[PDB]
């Protein structure tokens, strides 16, 4: 009964949003839900609704279920593939603040030209993990879903093709989705700098 339920929700978490979990996690996650719904019969359809908001909730260092390829972070240069369900534990964007202080150094007939300069675009550098290995990710090309806004703990789709360079993953606008979420005890931590 249960893991027949858990089974079937494992594989609607892989197959509708490439969610990968531990077995154990997710009993406990199913016993948990039937215990906070008072009822030991919801519907496939709502159990797996609800695990997947358990989920997005979940701080992934909980799960110790490794996501993303043995080896990345040692290779120095290189390409990923796959789908890759991560976790983004902060993001800041990098390039105003190095703008700036390139700006302060800048400073610091007759015709002169006088050569636009447009303001370097937003380069969100997201601090990820799924839950074992740490790794950044960098807004390699514009990402508009993505923003210095998002809480910590939010679950993010990293896939495709995917360059990286010293332990940065070059994300470009289709290599991701924001799948939403939030780790209370997270955003704690980052609302206090």
């Amino acid at each position: 009964n249960v893991t027949s339920i858990a089974l079937r929700a494992e594989t609607w978490l892989l197959a509708a949003w490439h969610v990968k979990v531990p077995p154990m996690w997710l009993e406990a996650c199913i016993n948990w839900i039937q215990e906070e719904n008072n009822n030991v019969n919801l519907s496939q359809a709502q159990m797996n609704k609800q695990v997947f908001e358990q989920w997005l909730l979940t701080d992934l260092r909980d799960l110790e279920h490794p996501l993303l390829p043995d080896g990345i972070l040692e290779i120095p240069k290189g390409e990923l593939n796959g789908f890759y369900a991560l976790q983004i534990n902060s993001l800041v964007d990098v390039s105003q603040p190095a703008y700036s202080q390139i700006q302060k150094l800048r400073g610091k007939a007759q015709v002169t030209p006088k050569p636009w300069e447009a303001k370097p675009s937003r380069m969100l550098m997201l601090q990820l993990t799924d839950g074992i290995v740490q790794i950044q990710g960098m807004e390699y090309q514009p990402i508009p879903i993505l923003h210095s806004d998002l809480p910590p703990g939010t679950k993010i789709l990293i896939y495709g093709n995917i360059s990286f360079r010293l332990g940065v993953l070059l994300l470009k606008p289709e290599n991701v989705k924001v799948l939403g979420g939030e780790v209370d005890a997270l955003l704690e931590e980052y609302a206090q700098e």
